[PDB]
């Protein structure tokens, strides 16, 4: 085939997948050995009993749509579309699919150092929260925040869904309904990118990772 | 019987307090009532700034306010989803005002009654049980944040959005739940997301709230 979307690393990374025969960005496996090897790919092999399969198109009732992700078609690096399934996933485990859990996604932008809102929705979002991830702590920024400047030296941030700050990219839309505080300051845990992470919400709508 | 009024909270919603004529407002003198703010049945074109309840249509801009709890004196009754309790006309200076688009609380928290309005509510209530219902994990809590919930307290606030603690005796809490009586029909078209979570801005007694919905799972209103 002509490719798939895929994956950015971290997402695998955070499903317990590191090596694919096939994506490279990954470490590479001979593909000899991914019989005996989880291994993410685009290649929906039988003979490999453990794989993290991403395709254009659903495989399995058990394929899960991963919307507005930022993903990867060979060496470039896409931002996520809203709304947009961006790749599936179907994880195969001794042969047999599984379910996966539901997560929110990062966007891609970081990867390619992209500052801009993805839609006029997110734009409003931010208007509506102006101390959501711009730095203030009781720091972490969006990437669209206000105070990044240009030049970030990459080698001291901290990313969210894995320091100078910690800096994350998620659609501010998926994270909304949690930046509002219902009562009271609280500390929420969810899913980024399948890893478990920590969003602190202050009843003044200060809002950071931990 | 007579002319049906709002409960006070969808009026202090809108800016008035003061009325020369309902009892369930704070009273004032109606020598006063020219430079002041008043809710009344009364349209007076002596008070400028007004907000008209009427059984009937008086303007273009009266606003039906469908399925509302309402006063007829000191009495308060509940509302019946898709009639009409009263109209609201709001004068500015003299002039009426377009009023806004909301959903209405419908009288259950004044009166205490904890019933839903009908078989529509009950199975609303039923396709989000967290929600709407409430239930216990370990220790904690989830979900009562409708007035036909369990676990609630016997006092609840006169509000639009109220703030409540809630309880299983001797096994669970949430210290804060906000808690409304709408009837859950009119939220139906924003309790199915496509996105796993979703922040719907509207209106509550004409309040400006947010109601948050996480798909399959919950929903609660905001201030
Ligand atoms: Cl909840």
């Amino acid at each position: 085939g002509s490719g798939s979307s895929s994956p950015l690393p971290k997402v695998a990374h955070n499903l317990g997948f590191y090596f694919s025969p096939d994506l490279t960005q990954f470490a590479k496996l001979p593909v000899e050995l991914a019989p005996h090897w989880p291994v993410v790919t685009t290649q929906n092999n039988e003979k490999w009993p453990d794989r993290l399969v991403a395709s254009l198109r659903p495989i399995h009732k058990y394929s899960r749509a991963c919307i507005g992700a930022g993903y990867m078609v060979g060496p470039s690096v896409f931002l996520g579309t809203p709304g947009v399934v961006s790749y599936y996933l179907t994880k195969f485990v001794k042969g047999e699919a599984q379910l996966l859990p539901e997560t929110v996604f990062s966007t891609g932008r970081i990867e390619v150092d992209c500052r801009e809102y993805l839609d006029d929705r997110e734009r409003e979002v931010a208007a509506s929260l102006p101390h959501a991830f711009i730095g203030d702590v009781k720091g972490c920024h969006h990437v669209t925040s206000r105070y990044l400047p240009r030049v970030l030296p990459k080698e001291s941030v901290a990313v969210v869904g894995v320091a100078l700050c910690t800096l994350t990219d998620v659609y501010l839309p998926d994270l909304e309904a949690y930046l509002h505080p219902e009562t009271q300051s609280k500390c929420w845990k969810m899913m980024l990118d399948f890893k478990e992470v920590r969003l602190m919400v202050w009843r003044d709508k200060t809002a950071y990772f931990q």
